């Protein structure tokens, strides 16, 4: 996580942040595992920076990607 935080602060200007690779990160179910931990910090990674969330033109639609 601290290489790809520092790897995105340092490159802000040629990286399209990818989603629909984070969302399969936390669009998980079965509360009984810690597998949206690693969507929820790269997403927090990417937010730590002015880097906006989800990027309309990428995917998903914004409805179901915050939902």
């Amino acid at each position: 996580l601290e290489i790809i935080k520092t790897l995105v602060e340092c490159w802000k200007d040629c990286l399209s942040i990818p989603y629909r690779l984070i969302f399969e990160k936390f669009s998980g179910k079965d509360p009984n595992s810690k597998d949206n931990s690693v969507g929820i910090q790269l997403l927090g990674i990417v937010m730590a920076n002015d880097l906006p969330p989800y990027d309309p033109q990428c995917g998903i639609q914004s409805s179901e990607y915050f939902q």
